[PDB]
């Protein structure tokens, strides 16, 4: 469900960036609907993954986002998370 989260972007006025912010509660119900706010495909020299105002709860949830940062780079993409510690905290 994304009853829980949300995911915005925006892209720089180059194009060749874009910041995914993520916000609310990551659990590995919504692994599927997670994956699917991203756009793999898109051509990107850069992308941020900001998860400072979300709460990752679970081992699932780490490996999903760690999959679509491996997914961003296979794709070309030079990618950073943003806040990853504040949206571990709890990882329990």
């Amino acid at each position: 469900s994304n009853a829980l989260f949300g995911v915005t972007s925006e892209l720089s006025k180059d194009g060749r960036e874009r910041i995914y912010r993520v916000e609310g509660q990551l659990f590995y119900a919504s692994v599927e609907d997670f994956m699917a706010a991203f756009d793999f495909r898109e051509a990107l020299d850069r992308v941020v993954i900001d998860v400072s105002r979300a709460h990752i709860w679970d081992i699932s949830s780490v490996q999903a986002l760690d999959m679509a940062v491996l997914k961003f780079r296979r794709e070309g993409a030079e990618v950073r998370i943003v806040g990853m510690n504040e949206a571990s905290e709890t990882m329990v």
